[PDB]
């Protein structure tokens, strides 16, 4: 099975290129990290910075997690992130996103030893 860091990683993580060049770049990256599997997942955003950045946010401010847990933890610094947000005309299996680059705080869920992000809470 995949564990939720790899998931995290997978779905959240790219590092690779400092800041979108898009518009294509949701619809690829949705599509090539295998989120137009089972359905178009309506949101999802990329972080563009370093693994060891994003890790290090699991120590950073500690804040509420959306569903009311409190292992979620805020970015000291904003980050190159892409929003990727399906449009309205989107059918599956032809998912088709708007990509919009911007620079946020991030605030990810942590668990686990080593404690490492596991999902994605939102940008601010
Ligand atoms: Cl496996
Ligand atoms: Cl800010
Ligand atoms: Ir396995
Ligand atoms: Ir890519
Ligand atoms: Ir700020
Ligand atoms: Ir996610
Ligand atoms: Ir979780
Ligand atoms: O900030």
């Amino acid at each position: 099975k995949e564990t939720a860091a790899a998931k995290f990683e997978r779905q959240h993580m790219d590092s690779s290129t400092s800041a979108a060049s898009s518009s294509n770049y949701c619809n690829q990256m949705m599509k090539s990290r295998n989120l137009t599997k089972d359905r178009c997942k309506p949101v999802n955003t990329f972080v563009h910075e370093s693994l060891a950045d994003v890790q290090a946010v699991c120590s950073q401010k500690n804040v509420a997690c959306k569903n009311g847990q409190t292992n979620c933890y805020q970015s000291y610094s904003t980050m190159s992130i892409t929003d990727c947000r399906e449009t309205g005309s989107s059918k599956y299996p032809n998912c088709a996103y708007k990509t919009t680059q911007a620079n946020k705080h991030i605030i990810v869920a942590c668990e686990g030893n080593p404690y490492v992000p596991v999902h994605f809470d939102a940008s601010v």
